[PDB]
């Protein structure tokens, strides 16, 4: 619940990330997303671009690069940021982040996620909050 676009959602306090369209959800799932240490930014996010068995990559709290073995993503910020799959870190829901160490990306179900990259690709918002 967040504007009447169409997009993908995703709330960080309660850890679930949406599909909306028709304003209505096509798709919801829990996730973590944005370790304190590199947490989600929240606002209005879009898909630049669709990777897919992509690797997900970033800057640490440190400034260490990193990675996310992905099969599906959708980033939607130039950090690092965006909807993916997430099957490496199995966990999705109330924060989880804390300990499991997204960077601003989200967690998605790898099942979910292709739900979700089943409907969602490029043009596609996302959102976060």
């Amino acid at each position: 619940g967040h504007m009447e676009d169409t997009y993908i959602e995703v709330d960080l306090e309660n850890q679930h990330m949406w599909y909306y369209k028709d304003g209505k959800v096509a798709l919801e799932t829990d996730i973590v997303s944005g370790k304190p240490t590199t947490p989600t930014p929240a606002g209005v996010f879009y898909v630049w671009n669709k990777e897919e068995d992509a690797t997900l990559k970033g800057t640490n709290d440190d400034g260490t690069p990193y990675e996310s073995p992905v099969n599906y993503w959708m980033p939607i910020d130039w950090t690092g940021v965006g909807i993916h799959d997430s099957d490496w870190q199995p966990e999705y829901g109330g924060d989880l982040w804390k300990t499991r160490g997204s960077h601003g990306c989200i967690n998605t179900p790898p099942s979910v996620m292709k739900e979700l990259f089943g409907m969602v690709e490029k043009g596609t918002p996302v959102l976060v909050f």
